[PDB]
């Protein structure tokens, strides 16, 4: 009879069609060629749409963070696979929606960025954390997504709007100090990439990857360009004093720290691309340019004794922050020693200008026994001292033992002149203001 099987199987069909049925009905179909198809078929898309709406909750900062129940996954992967752009317009859709929602429930990247540093920078540390949890999330959402499925094009669907955030608030971060969680930003974008590249697979998703990638880049070259906006913002400075003084400057205490910050980021700053080579570059012309503007500043003063026992402090301060680092790094020895000489040099120059008036003074060249005129001679030399003692008893060498060894220097040129002076005159009384010792007691005053 056959056919009376037929209508019977349909009529089963019918019964349970309110997944086998639809086999049973195409061989049916299949039977005959030797609308109830079409309505389950329906019936199962607009199946798999309500297992997949009812399953979609957004993730709580709080808690693997498992999506899904474990026992939905095998039915949501069967559904699908019944399926036949519509199930990738689907799940974009409401997952992509509710994986952003996820997203702005940690924090998310919700031209405007100019805000304050106090709050940016732990803001963007904020966004590093953010950065971490969101990637180690979204590789839940990929292994779901690929679990489902046995699948590129349906993650990326969801991921770009999300990773569209996260990325687009990285955008642009020019001005130093925001260097340094500049390269924290490249620190996590570097961190991340193999696992981005793991996750994202490809190819119709790669853009993701490339925006992810391209943004590092423009990030780190902006970081470049800080290094250069540095230099030259160190390089044309300007204002001021404070208590006038020969002492170091805040400047060039503010520069050794920054190069000290960009010696902490030595593991990174290698990765510049070479090595330390660049980096070397980088601190030497920094330093270059902080010394081209104290030598800019320094002739801003009076005596040049000033200006010389000013640039001996900041040059030697600068050469001792060098030799507690790296000194060791491509910035040499000859270096540190070229700017030991230089040090050198401004101390003599120091000490010619201001004792080589009262040094000849101390001499018998315009005597003229005369005892008169000795006498006169007695008193400038006094006045000389005096005027030199209280104007330099205001300055200050910060380095302990820089200012005693030029103390050492000035009493082995003074003292020697002196002593002869008076092993010569005197008492030829108290106009000997003034005796060897006391002088010397004085001279290891000055610079306090």
């Amino acid at each position: 009879s056959v056919i009376l099987s037929q209508f019977d199987l349909l009529r089963q069909a019918e019964t349970k069609v309110l997944l086998d049925a639809i086999a049973q009905l195409r061989k049916i179909i299949r039977y005959f060629m030797s609308s109830l198809l079409a309505k389950a078929q329906s019936k199962l898309e607009e199946e798999f749409k309500q297992l997949l709406a009812s399953y979609s909750k957004a993730v709580e900062p709080d808690r693997l963070p498992i999506l899904i129940p474990s026992r939905v996954l095998p039915l949501l992967h069967d559904l699908a696979q019944q399926m036949v752009q519509q199930l990738l317009q689907i799940y974009r859709d409401t997952r992509s929606f509710v994986l952003e929602e996820s997203l702005k429930k940690l924090g998310v990247e919700k031209d405007v960025q100019r805000m304050q540093w106090e709050v940016l920078e732990a803001k963007i540390g904020n966004w590093i954390h953010f950065m971490r949890i969101a990637v180690k999330l979204l590789f839940a959402g990929e292994r779901q997504v690929c679990d489902q499925i046995f699948s590129d094009q349906c993650f990326a669907e969801v991921t770009v709007s999300s990773v569209s955030m996260l990325l687009s608030f990285g955008d642009a971060i020019r001005s130093p100090e925001k260097l340094f969680v500049l390269l924290d930003m490249y620190e996590i974008m570097r961190e991340l990439h193999t696992e981005i590249e793991t996750i994202f697979k490809g190819k119709a998703c790669l853009e993701i990857r490339d925006s992810a990638t391209g943004l590092t880049k423009r990030l780190a070259q902006t970081a470049q360009e800080t290094f250069g906006d540095f230099e030259e913002a160190v390089e044309k400075d300007a204002t001021k004093t404070a208590v006038l003084d020969g002492t170091v400057h805040p400047l060039t205490s503010y520069v050794i720290n920054y190069v000290k910050f960009l010696f902490d980021y030595q593991t990174t700053l290698k990765q510049l691309f070479d090595s330390n080579s660049q980096l070397a570059s980088v601190t030497m012309r920094i330093m270059q340019a902080l010394q081209n503007n104290l030598d800019g500043k320094s002739k801003q003063y009076k005596d040049p004794a000033l200006t010389h026992l000013f640039l001996m402090n900041n040059i030697h301060y600068m050469v001792r922050s060098v030799r507690r680092s790296e000194a060791k790094d491509l910035l040499g020895d000859d270096w540190v020693q070229r700017h030991r000489r230089i040090v050198q040099q401004h101390a003599n120059q120091y000490k010619r200008v201001a004792w080589t008036k009262i040094l000849q003074s101390s001499s018998a060249q315009g005597l003229t026994v005369s005892r008169g005129l000795l006498k006169e001679r007695f008193k400038m030399f006094n006045m000389q001292f005096d005027e030199l003692h209280q104007r330099q008893s205001q300055w200050t060498v910060p380095d302990t033992e820089l200012r005693e060894s030029l103390r050492l220097a000035v009493a082995e040129v003074l003292l020697p002149a002196y002593r002869s002076f008076l092993k010569r005159f005197g008492p030829l009384q108290k106009y000997i203001k003034y005796t060897a010792e006391d002088l010397e007691r004085l001279l290891g005053e000055l610079f306090e």
